């Protein structure tokens, strides 16, 4: 539950400098708040992470993090502004730069349909010029995900503009945002390419296949994720809508394309051995299914061109979604396609 975060109130005072006025959003680390500092009048989100022991020292690895990528770019290359840290008592502190809402909560206003292909063509490069910023500092961000990405306007200036919906070519309304700039968060989980390799990491949805198959993953693992935002940002669904490997992996062949017979294969050697039928070197589908309505699911499950009707979008979400890893472009070769010129 959220009454499990920092109790705050109105008017609190936090470590002589800092002035509450409201709540901007909960994780389930930290509770991030909206203040005023008493010497500047600036405003800042200060996250204000749980009590707990072991929750303090990932957020000081979490500001050690966020430390070393702060530069001197106009628009931070897109990484959210940290500022620096205190504690509170028993509290860690970080602070950050006020921003705006995710774009998961835009999806949210706009009841679940995509954005504009116009406003997703700058969101894409704006999210691109982080990404390829995080490939040059040899970091992976590991969690890549829409509710990850901050409007960088916390005023939120937006107008309803009349669409065609993707689906069935219904007018409809969606608001469009002023500002389409953006800003990365959320770096607790993010890995350095000397630093120590996790066994499972991204939330569930934007999980790449390497990691689901236990076959080792790097920086290329981030490129998976943006994949999975961008179908997102189209149709305003989920693309992978899962809570298991097994089916996840089934939904990655019917959507996108079968697995590469090599991955099957260094997967039975590895903690992915459980999702391969060892003897045909293929899926174990639907064979280790939990149910017939996962098996039904897997079944509804449109390939991604039926889903993604603009051409040019088409072929650029393709060229990320590459179940292979080492075949998914980079940053910067992805600022180069066709459809973001
Ligand atoms: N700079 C910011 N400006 C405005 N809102 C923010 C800012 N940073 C975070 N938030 C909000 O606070 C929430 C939590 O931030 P986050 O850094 O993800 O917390 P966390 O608990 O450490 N990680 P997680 O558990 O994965 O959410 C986000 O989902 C945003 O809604």
């Amino acid at each position: 539950d959220e009454i499990v975060h920092f109790s705050w109130k109105k008017g609190m005072l936090l470590n002589n400098a800092f002035l509450v006025i409201r709540k901007m959003g909960d994780g389930t680390f930290g509770r991030v708040l909206l203040c005023q500092h008493i010497d500047n009048k600036k405003y800042y989100a200060v996250k204000v992470v749980r009590n707990i022991k072991k929750y303090t020292r990932s957020a000081k690895i979490e500001a050690d993090i966020l430390k070393k990528i702060q530069n001197d770019d106009i628009n931070n290359n897109n990484i959210v502004k940290y500022h620096g840290k205190f504690m509170y008592y028993d509290h860690m502190c970080l602070i950050f730069e006020p921003l705006g809402p995710s774009l998961y909560e835009i999806i949210t206003r706009n009841n679940y349909n995509g954005f504009h292909i116009e406003d997703i063509k700058l969101y894409c490069i704006e999210i691109l010029k982080a990404l390829n910023y995080l490939r040059k500092m040899s970091l992976t961000h590991t969690d890549l995900k829409p509710e990850n990405i901050l409007l960088d306007d916390p005023y939120f200036e937006k107008s309803l503009i009349t669409v065609r919906r993707v689906t069935d070519g219904k007018k409809i309304q969606i608001y469009r945002t002023k500002s389409t700039g953006i800003k990365l968060i959320d770096f607790g989980c993010a890995t350095f390419k000397s630093d120590y390799h996790g066994s499972i990491i991204n939330t569930r949805q934007y999980r790449a296949p390497e990691v689901i198959l236990n076959l080792g993953w790097d920086v290329s693992s981030d490129m998976w994720s943006f994949g999975c935002v961008l179908a997102e940002l189209y149709t305003g669904s989920l693309l992978f809508r899962t809570h298991e490997h097994m089916e996840h992996l089934a939904m990655m062949e019917s959507i996108i394309q079968p697995i590469p017979k090599n991955m099957l294969y260094e997967a039975t050697k590895t903690n992915g051995s459980k999702y391969v039928n060892k003897d045909e070197l293929k899926l174990a589908w639907p064979e280790n299914a939990s149910s017939i309505n996962s098996i039904k699911h897997v079944k509804k499950c449109l390939p991604l061109y039926k889903i993604i009707k603009h051409e040019l979008f088409c072929d650029f979400l393709y060229s990320i979604l590459q179940i292979d890893p080492t075949l998914r472009p980079s940053p910067a070769e992805l600022l180069k396609h066709k459809f973001l010129e």
